[PDB]
């Protein structure tokens, strides 16, 4: 049976392939629920390819419809503008525009614009039967207003959380002119959230941080392999994401859901790095015989992953 | 009967878009030949997306096969790097990596990679039975070259030479530290040889230029319209060509040539920069009384072009 699901993002294309990983496998996850936040993304477009693709699923393969929430939680630190029109490319798409699709969005929308994303967060994991798995591929915001709001009412019902952010033992990702290099986007985009939940001791972190993330690249020839599967949607979806060094990213927290085994999991003690400095944001290892705080994944399998992408890609 | 064309391109999105409109419509064109420069592209993603889409309509609709050449005209003033990247991605895409048409484009490849581009469009058009069309969504490097080397020889079989470039009563779009914003791209990556063509007695040019293609708008509603005919492979390119202000630009070259009636026609004398300052490409009206040099393009029918796009795109 499957696991339960949400997957809380933040609308750019590694969200997309993750969710795509998720919802293409029903006989391991029941995707419950979506979260999209305005960080890597402009959230109404996040907010309508998330539907979009929930509404093609639902057809071609008979996934239930779920709801989806947008998060009002603000940047700290906000992504580059630039990075942000990927989602508005995507709501542009021949797949993404199929008119079936179009057409129970435009029906589905009006509920769905109505929820607050944390609050969505909060109640589906709080109501869920069973303990829900949650998939973290944005900012941690949404989790740490959770965990703020409710406590143990909330991190009880959390069954684990895999969260693609931070970078241990390797450098960064955000290079500004007032910054080090040394931290990771997801992370620097609020670090007092990052703080509150990887080092929250009632929940289970599992974190894909660059150390893991920049040893499964994607690259050019890997990318052209989706054209022998041109017939299937979510082949065009992928290949065309993947098309547009660039590495597997938030694809691999949903790839750790379906298959664990997927990676080596060793136990970190964490200090995120909450100041106004040239470091904030970064997840360094914490100083003394601290409790570790999360298992940070390690050398998760090419092959694997590989395997698990395109056999979800030719799913429909 | 068919119209005699050459291509002569740099491989960004808009110039394959005007490629399919060409090559999608057999009735009305006769597609001899492409030539691809090293402006705003990398050549070599550019000459292998331009054999892809010859190979895919090839299998498709059993268009000829034809000599495709990569220039080696290097610019006056190069495009943005960043921009060039375009091709690259496109070659990535699942819809230019059908396993047929990867196959074919391997077995034809190093035969083409054996031509030089500007021998290529002179020895075309110099051998050709009717006189031919030339299109040029790129610079004029190719064209001046011809010029240059064969005079009339070359321009005696020349019926006329669509040109995408320029800006004449309205602002240009070459935004730099360097210039004033008074002038065009495809100009300004080399302004001499735009002066040697645009002013050639011998050569009939109608000449698409920033006022002509900013009515054209290539907008999000317009976009999302592919996907009703997304069972289309051209369709698949076009919405992603476009999905990836947005004007037709290059795609009205092929349009104009497929159908004249499309745009209004005015003659206009006009004066190249190819001074190295502020104003380096622009192309102002002329002053005195001097022989018109090009009908310049003006309010081209966005009904019609949409229709033909539309249409073109299910072909296939
Ligand atoms: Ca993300
Ligand atoms: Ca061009």
């Amino acid at each position: 049976m499957a696991k339960t699901v949400i997957l809380d993002h933040d609308g750019n294309k590694d969200d997309f392939v993750a969710m795509i990983l998720l919802l293409s496998n029903p006989k391991k996850v029941n995707l419950i629920g979506c979260i999209c936040t305005d960080a890597d993304c402009f959230v109404e477009n996040g907010f309508d390819v998330t539907g979009k693709i929930m509404c093609a699923m639902h057809r071609l393969i008979k996934t239930p419809l779920f709801p989806i929430g947008k998060s009002t939680a603000t940047a700290v630190n906000a992504f580059p503008t630039e990075w942000r029109f990927s989602a508005k490319n995507l709501d542009d798409m021949p797949f993404l525009n199929i008119v079936e699709d179009v057409a129970l969005w435009e029906k589905l929308k009006p509920e769905n614009e109505a929820h607050n994303g944390q609050q969505l967060l909060a109640d589906l994991v709080m109501k869920s039967k069973e303990k829900v798995t949650v998939c973290v591929t944005g900012p941690l915001s949404n989790m740490a207003w959770c965990i703020e709001k409710y406590g143990e009412a909330f991190t009880s019902k959390v069954e684990e959380c895999v969260i693609m952010g931070g970078a241990v033992d390797v450098g960064g990702n955000v290079f500004l002119p007032t910054t080090d290099g040394s931290a990771e986007w997801n992370i620097y985009w609020d670090p007092p959230a990052a703080k509150k939940v990887l080092c929250c001791p009632n929940i289970r972190c599992v974190l894909f941080s660059l150390d893991a993330t920049n040893t499964v690249p994607v690259r050019s020839v890997d990318v052209k392999g989706f054209g022998a599967q041109n017939q299937y949607l979510l082949s065009q979806m992928v290949g065309t994401m993947w098309a547009m060094a660039y590495y597997a990213w938030d694809a691999l927290t949903a790839a750790y859901i379906l298959e664990p085994t997927i990676a080596t999991l060793e136990p970190v003690a964490l200090d995120v790095d909450v100041s106004k400095g040239k470091s904030e944001g970064r997840t360094p290892r914490a100083s003394g015989e601290g409790k570790p705080c999360v298992h940070v994944a390690r050398n998760p399998s090419k092959q694997m992953f590989h395997d698990l992408v395109f056999a979800s890609t030719r799913v429909c």
